[PDB]
């Protein structure tokens, strides 16, 4: 079937890429980056994130595969030494499909509205000065946050930025999103919950401005300034990312190999 | 068929009599606790063996609770609604705790394991696979509704009770070279089993909600999301996040 | 004696400043914004920081005073209504001086030459763009390889500021120290970090050395500027201290209490 | 001169103890268990703590030495392979002294006084733990949780670290208060951040309802009936260590929490 391979850009990934593509020269596999049915990323989780957003329009017809030329990643969990075995197993078709939840981020202005999908997380920070927003949960005011910013994470994203912010780790089979605080000043004037908050499906977390209406909104690796922001809504997306499962690599093992060892 | 449990004070017992006027203590379909969350926990453990046939209602004679959701003065209209049978049931996940014949426990809030005198050292096994060797005060495994309790004080995350899961938090982990721990709270879905296996000392203080019993000769402690759920009789709409807001945000 | 007054800029602070200047004119006082012996800040902590750095070359000959026109600040102790008595007590010279420690920040490059900075609150180091990875070297000895958003080194009086939000401990400003806090460390097996905040005494030097990227966004009391081709960033408790004119007794722990607990 | 050796109690520590005693017999070393000038601890930090409390009445004339028979300890930083060198180094008399601060714990109900090398904690003797935290004779907060931990500087790497407290170099004469599983709701508002107090600062813990508190000192956990006040302050007493080679505190922190590549 149709496939394509993205590379980190360094000699390790570029050479491994060409070596794998040559491997598909012995099987009924056509190279196509317009409408691929299988996308292989080579490099790191960051590289994998670029590959996700490169085809966030064809998520339902694409099985992603991650290969790390450096250290182990939670998305790039295949070693380059197993690149040969992957090609053969992929060319045959003996693989299952695993799906992870995604984060929907909607931004309203005072035009229209913009929506974004995140595989890891979405963060909102200030355009320079102090970051002050109201946190509205299901059309109900919850807290007035003051600090550096807020981070809404996917379940698979919990092991990334979320973890460094003291967030909890969630098994990606759990369809949910997690909100963590970034350097919250927690005084009497600005009282926040402190604890990370985990939200289920169909729950909407709305971030509404108080004074300044310009915000730095990041989606995974990408980050851009949004001016005249009226509202920033978070909810678990109805869209999912599909992985190609060849072997059995448990989420918790992957957590163990990263942080415990 | 219904029944009413009281805290023990004069106000709760009086309200119990004042509500009983508007009864099966063996085969109940409606259990009404009068007191607080702690009192509610007692009513839960009194009927663990028929949770699929019982809806619970909490009345807080003191401060607002996460289980006791009704005000004392609102007991007048509560009877007329619980008699018509016009109510929908809300289900919360529970935590199963097996100790190893073997003893199994059900918790509405959380279950914790600490050493009965001395250092607490345990191997954390996740799905038959070693994850970390823990050394410290202990570990806490919390239900979603229990996250607002001890879990929160231990730095755990708050999660909505509609999410079927359990959350593991640390209790003063030393987290060094010998005993490297994850630090982060861990949230496990259904059918995931966390196993605690001793290294030397096999005597542990195991607590289930309000009950803290001492266990000797422990070989394994298994944690997983129970197949049973607790049902609440719902009349009005009280959002979980509102209860969280009212409790901590003020 | 010689003095000057800085203002937040709003109508309130500007008005109070003019009235204090006229008040001072009734005594043996002279306005001098070049070589003052007393510097008065009217506004908030942020206003106080600007005044601090405006005269950081004369910290040895200046006694600072802070007046908060809004909410109570850790540096701005005095209320606007007390400005009257404050003028009189200043003119008589009826006050003692209290000193807080400062943080020295040295930036070395590859050879332009060298740059040093004094901090009243804290000094942070983050990346210019991309992963922030540095080697933390304590007194010439390697301690950890840090990956994350950045690192924050706080003065004692700075511990109630950014340091606190980052989980740092609150430290009484009579203690001559500096506290290093992590900013979202990844803390995995490759980049294992201590996690805990570190409190260093005087003469202890913390060296942040680049692993790959030599460009860093360095901030000193929210004065964040881009430093390129950085070879080393050294942290140590300065020998210079900021001096406060003391009249009444406003305990540090009460300032903390009134600001975070209840007032 | 006069020396003594305490052992962990196991086969390895008992043997090493006898081995050193035999070695000292070759030099001018007198073994005395009631009036030693140098106390050697063989085992772990726990064994070191017992040795401290065993001779806490004569801290003025005793220099302590720790040997860890297991993993590296913060007090027991000598390894068994270096035992031969220690005996010779002790007999030679060539060593300087290093002093660490201690925590004074006063319990008022007649007045009970305790000294802590690591820390002192106050938990509940059953039921909710609710106390009023008073700093220098003024209310600071009302705490509710599992308990509170007051740590020495050298104690910060112990229980204090696990509770999220900051690591502090023992050259700093201070004490650090950390919260143990606090409840932060609409009723009980605490500072959250660990607090570092200098000398001459008193932290008083006063009961709200329950007067029975489980007080621990380094690990002598004792139930105290009818408590009116628990006072915390930096002691004037200090523990003295015998120094021969350079083994930095931060190195000990590094080798214990980060990594130890040569072991
Ligand atoms: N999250 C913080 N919580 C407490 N205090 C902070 C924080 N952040 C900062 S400055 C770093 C920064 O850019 N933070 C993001 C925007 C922000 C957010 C809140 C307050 C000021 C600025 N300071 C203090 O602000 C002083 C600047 O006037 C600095 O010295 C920091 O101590
Ligand atoms: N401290 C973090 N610990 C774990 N993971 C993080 C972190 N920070 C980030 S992105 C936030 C950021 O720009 N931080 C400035 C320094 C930095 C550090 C790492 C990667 C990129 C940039 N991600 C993950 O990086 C992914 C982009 O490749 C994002 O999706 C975050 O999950
Ligand atoms: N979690 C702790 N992490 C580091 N260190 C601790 C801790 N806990 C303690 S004592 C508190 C206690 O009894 N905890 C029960 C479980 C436990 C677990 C490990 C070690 C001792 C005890 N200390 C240190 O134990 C020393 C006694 O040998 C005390 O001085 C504490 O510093
Ligand atoms: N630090 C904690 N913050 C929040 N909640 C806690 C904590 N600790 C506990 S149990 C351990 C302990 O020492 N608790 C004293 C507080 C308490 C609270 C309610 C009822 C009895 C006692 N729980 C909850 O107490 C419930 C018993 O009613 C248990 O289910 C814990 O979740």
């Amino acid at each position: 079937m149709k496939y394509m391979i993205t590379s980190k850009g360094d000699e390790k990934s570029d050479l491994l890429r060409l070596n794998m593509i040559a491997g598909f020269g012995e099987y009924d596999m056509e190279y196509d980056d317009v409408e691929p049915e299988i996308v292989i990323s080579i490099g790191g989780d960051g590289t994998f994130l670029s590959a996700f957003h490169q085809y966030e329009e064809r998520l339902d017809e694409i099985a992603f595969i991650g290969i790390h030329t450096g250290h182990l990643g939670f998305y790039a969990d295949w070693r380059p030494a197993e690149a040969d075995k992957l090609v053969k197993l992929l060319a045959k078709g003996e693989y299952q499909k695993v799906s992870y939840p995604l984060l929907k981020t909607t931004v309203k202005y005072g035009k229209k509205e913009a929506t974004y999908l995140a595989l890891n997380e979405s963060t909102v920070k200030s355009s320079g000065g102090p970051f002050v927003v109201d946190v509205v949960i299901n059309d109900i005011h919850f807290e007035r946050f003051r600090g550096d910013g807020l981070c809404m994470s996917t379940p698979s994203g919990t092991t990334a930025y979320n973890k460094s912010l003291g967030g909890a780790l969630m098994h990606p089979s759990i369809e949910a999103m997690q909100l963590t605080e970034m350097a919250s000043i927690n005084n009497r004037v600005y009282r926040t919950i402190g604890s990370p908050l985990v939200f289920p499906k169909h729950h909407v977390v709305s971030l509404q401005p108080v004074n300044d209406k310009d915000f730095q909104i990041s989606v995974d690796h990408l980050s851009i300034l949004h001016r005249d922001v009226q509202e920033i809504r978070y909810e678990v997306s109805a869209k999912k990312i599909h992985f190609a499962r060849f072997r059995s690599f448990p989420f918790w093992r992957r957590v163990h190999d990263s942080f415990i060892e």
